[PDB]
């Protein structure tokens, strides 16, 4: 039984008093509101908000039974008696409190009938998590396959078919009930922590995600090398083995940007060395020479690190002396049993912990380490009586990884202000993307079910802020012999998801260079394709940094008024133009692709398909996976390089997918030096735009470049433009008003500037794209 008593306005923030206490309402933007219950009392700070202490001017109007607090898009309607807040985008009801807040911490809201609810971060439950209840407690799920209620990286957040996102801004051991217990109730619980939620509205899924990333954090553009080929396993045992792997990528002609060193870099055994955080010199005798030798070949070194310092490690005594470890209530260092041994957890919430850990990262980065892998940040084992500077284990648990990322991100920016940190981690919180967190889906089984779950996991994490969510390609856990077909399908899918990092337990090779001739002959041209496609992928990365638009988009983005599409987890968009359907079972001979209505081309074969709603049936082969290109797409390629350190766009090849059904189409290619963290803010980039205008008698391309450029930017790019499904009735090309004849023979066999291949329905234009505007006009 709860009721309104009065309200003030203080710094654009509404402070409401009920019978039970104070509620602080602050607009973080015009479409996002923070609702802090128990506002009177000392709580943990926000973790989800990029700017916790922000509140923009809202308007307040007062009636007899209700207040109205509006930002411009988002309206909080406060019913006085009984006390209940609901949320409106204009006059459309998004979300209404039931009993709202109670006591342990509890929040209760109504679900509308037919409302579909994405969220919870990593679960394998189905895209619509409505009818599910699960804990908010980051925890390992070793060897998962086709089902999980609880994994490495949960998020206390949901996305509704009503186009809101709700964040439970609380770090503690908790739970989410998505109308499981009570078919029309959503309930958020925690054992402790902050009594706060955040509602975000949008007019569309893309503007919802832009609004969400606006207030929770935009991922800084990663270094372009994060889009490259990683050599990884658990684990290279020696410097000799690591050098032999880099050498194997060279001799097998696979692209390689980065080699990842697992826990053998700091000890000879899995158990008992964790916390050493320094080279095992018996097995890595000349690590500085090793990293420098790799850097000469354009190869970066990434080292694993973990929160745990074992009592058996060389750094136990020094960590205890520095007060770097979390304490028991008696005030000693807390020691407990991990799989790896007996040890403590570095307290990243403490000054002493942060400074001690930071110092070690700084020392190893100076030796040549380019990037960082932070594993076990759930934290994997976190006994409930462990004490951090700001709270107990159960209170801070789901933010440990978040703060570890912040600490490491701030540290890397202070050491290398002109470089973009690479931080790969297993667990974080809402907003962790603002610290450049790159998550992976942990210890997936080497099974088809493990592969078949990855699109679901990726989309659930992408939708709520994590564009660079990826899997251990080929699978991680157990198996005794390679499942070749599964491995091949997994590394094909890998080309079309965020981070190309095969990784697995080393009794079976994870790296493609160690596979049989057939496997290499399939994957080598696809790993080259990934590099040739860097202008496509890096542009999707740029859009992610700008608007939070994830690199992987769900099928349901294609039709926002068809909620039945929300359940789809077998087909997704890789950037704007590619609809990818991974093969996630053995011997699949054909697939049914629920392609949105319109025109689509086979990415591999150029075949044109039209549909008015009916799915498309494509045959499958071992050498590819089904990929359709949207009519009106501009697909940009550069020549393949071994390493992004050698990346050049001196030579562009752009494939435009023409169809009269798309009278207007736009593309963009974002180019910068691939390394400057300030390139976007300081406009030190080359943004290429392409516009196609397709009428009955003409096809007109407008090309332009904006931005201030960057050092090494080519003034003039040799451009081959390949027009797919081109009309056979084009006679004449104008380039900037100068008329050129279109050749109709020997296109592949002359230095033709415009040539039509009648057999392939491809019109090839070869020209110079310099700094000035270029118009290409084809006419019948
Ligand atoms: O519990 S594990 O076996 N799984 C953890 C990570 O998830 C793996 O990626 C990594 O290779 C392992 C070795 O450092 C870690 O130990
Ligand atoms: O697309 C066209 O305009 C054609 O086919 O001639």
């Amino acid at each position: 039984a709860v009721f309104y008593k009065e309200h003030k306005l203080r710094n654009d923030g509404l402070v409401i008093t009920t019978n039970q206490g104070n509620i602080r309402l602050q607009f973080k933007s015009e479409a996002a509101i923070e609702v802090l219950y128990r506002a009177d009392s000392k709580q943990l700070p926000s973790f989800a908000l990029a700017q916790p202490e922000s509140a923009i001017k809202a308007q307040l109007t007062e009636t007899e039974n209700h207040l109205q607090f509006s930002g411009g898009t988002l309206t909080a309607r406060i019913q006085k008696r009984p006390f209940a807040i609901s949320y409106y985008r204009d006059s459309e009801l998004l979300l209404a409190e039931e009993s709202g807040f109670q006591v342990k911490i509890n929040f209760r809201f109504y679900l509308s009938p037919g409302e579909k609810i994405l969220g919870g971060g990593q679960r394998i439950l189905g895209m619509d998590r409505r009818g599910q209840r699960f804990p908010l407690y980051n925890r390992a799920h070793y060897g998962y396959s086709d089902h999980s209620g609880q994994m490495y990286f949960g998020l206390p957040a949901i996305m509704s078919s009503k186009q809101y996102i709700l964040v439970f801004d609380n770090s503690a051991s908790g739970a989410m009930d998505i109308g499981k217990t009570e078919s029309d109730i959503l309930q958020l619980e925690a054992k402790s922590g902050r009594s706060a939620y955040i509602l975000v509205a949008g007019n569309s899924y893309p503007s919802l995600i832009e609004n969400f990333t606006q207030v929770t954090g935009r991922q800084p553009l990663p270094p372009r090398w994060a889009l490259g080929s990683f050599a990884s396993r658990f684990g290279y045992r020696s410097e000799a083995e690591t050098r032999a792997t880099v050498q194997k990528y060279k001799t097998e002609d696979f692209p390689l940007d980065t080699i990842v060193l697992d826990l053998y870099w700091f000890g000879k055994d899995i158990k008992g060395h964790m916390g050493n955080l320094d080279w095992d010199k018996e097995n890595f005798p000349t690590p500085l020479d090793m990293m420098a030798d790799f850097k000469q070949q354009g190869v970066k070194t990434v080292l694993i690190t973990e929160p745990f310092v074992l009592t058996s490690s060389k750094r136990w005594d020094d960590a205890v002396k520095a007060k770097a470890l979390a304490k028991d209530p008696q005030g000693q260092p807390k020691a407990f049993e991990l799989y790896f041994g007996n040890g403590g957890i570095i307290d990243v919430f403490s000054k002493e912990g942060s400074r001690w850990f930071s110092s070690i990262y700084k020392d190893l980065s100076k030796q040549g380490v380019a990037g960082w892998w932070g594993d076990l940040g759930e934290p994997e084992m976190h006994p409930e009586d462990t004490q951090h500077a700001i709270g107990d284990a159960d209170t801070v648990h789901n933010a440990y990884g978040h703060r570890w990322a912040e600490m490491l991100y701030q540290q890397q920016l202070d050491q290398f202000p002109e470089l973009r940190p690479f931080i790969m981690m297993r667990a974080g919180f809402v907003g962790s993307q603002r610290y450049g967190m790159i998550p992976w889906t942990g210890d997936v089984s080497r099974t088809w079910g493990g592969l078949a779950s990855q699109v679901e996991l990726a989309l659930q994490m992408s939708l709520l802020g994590f564009g660079y969510i990826h899997s251990d390609l080929g699978g991680f856990a157990d198996g005794e012999t390679l499942d070749k077909e599964m491995y091949i399908r997994w590394l094909q899918y890998g080309v079309f998801q965020p981070v190309y990092r095969p990784h697995g337990q080393d009794h079976i090779p994870s790296e493609p260079v160690f596979q049989d001739e057939e496997t290499k002959a399939i994957l080598r041209p696809l790993v080259k394709l990934r590099y040739r496609m860097l202008p496509y992928i890096y542009t999707a990365a740029y859009q992610n940094t700008l608007t939070g638009m994830p690199l992987m988009r769900p099928l349901f983005f294609s039709d926002e008024k068809n909620p039945a599409l929300i359940d789809n987890k077998t087909s997704y968009f890789w950037g704007d133009s590619l609809l990818v359907t991974p093969i996630t079972q053995a011997g699949v001979e054909s697939v049914s692709i629920p392609a949105p209505k319109g025109v689509w081309f086979d990415f591999w074969k150029d075949t044109r398909y039209q549909t008015d709603g009916a799915p498309l049936t494509l045959p499958t082969d071992l050498h590819t996976i089904p990929v359709l290109v949207k009519a009106g797409a501009f697909m940009p390629y550069v020549p393949a390089v071994s390493t992004t350190e050698d990346y050049r766009s001196d030579s562009l090849e752009i494939h435009y997918y023409a169809d009269a059904s798309v009278p207007l189409a736009q593309g963009e290619i974002f180019e910068d030096d691939g390394k400057d963290p300030n390139s976007i803010k300081r406009n030190q980039f080359d943004l290429l735009t392409l516009q196609a205008t397709h009428t009955d008698n003409q096809l007109h391309f407008q090309l332009a470049r904006t931005g201030k450029g960057y050092r090494g930017m080519p003034e003039r790019r040799a451009t081959t433009l390949v027009i797919h499904n081109a009309s056979d009735q084009y006679q004449h090309l104008d380039i900037n008003g100068k008329t050129i004849a279109i050749a109709q023979a020997d296109c592949a066999s002359t230095p033709a500037l415009a040539c039509y291949d009648q057999e392939r329905r491809q019109l090839q234009l070869v020209f110079t794209w310099g700094r000035e505007a270029l118009n290409l006009r084809l006419h019948k």
